[PDB]
């Protein structure tokens, strides 16, 4: 575990993370996709061997010895608010099981279902709170990766409010 498990946020490409493993914002079919998933495909293409996995689950595939945890958040276009909420919470619970199983001391995570799967809605708070619910019981250092300057500030504020 980390000596003093923390949350941090950085505004940069998750493919340039400084952590012991990465969470992909995957699609259920293990396709290269767009956004985080396309950056992850360019950096760790070997990790997409048999990565397909249903909505609300996580499947880890090794790129060398570097673990890529494919986490499949719901597409809020296709899901109701209620069912989407349940699957988004579940995806993060499966990420917490994988991070624990791998025995890593740190993980790079994106906010699931906040990009092209958001159904056109701002889901920073919803996705972040499900991330916290899952990861709070883990002792990995969690580093959240975002690209928008205003999201960095809001994620930083939410982390600092609980410290
Ligand atoms: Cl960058
Ligand atoms: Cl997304
Ligand atoms: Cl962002």
């Amino acid at each position: 575990g980390a000596m003093a498990p923390s949350y941090r946020v950085k505004r940069m490409d998750i493919a340039k993370n400084d952590e012991e493993c990465v969470v992909n914002a995957a699609n259920p079919r293990g396709l290269p996709g767009d956004g985080v998933c396309k950056a992850v495909y360019k950096k760790w293409p070997e990790s997409f061997k048999n990565s397909a996995t249903p909505v609300g689950t996580a499947k880890t595939v090794m790129c060398g010895t570097y673990p890529v945890i494919h986490a499949v958040g719901p597409n809020f276009s296709n899901y109701t608010e209620s069912e989407g909420d349940r699957e988004l919470a579940a995806a993060y619970r499966e990420v917490a099981k994988e991070v624990t199983r791998l025995g890593v001391n740190s993980v790079a995570i994106p906010l699931l279902s906040t990009g092209v799967y958001s159904g056109g809605k701002d889901r920073l708070t919803q996705s972040l709170n499900h991330l916290f619910t899952a990861m709070d019981s883990t002792d990995a250092d969690v580093v959240i990766y975002c690209r928008d300057k205003e999201w960095e500030k809001k994620i930083s504020e939410a982390i600092q409010m609980r410290t």
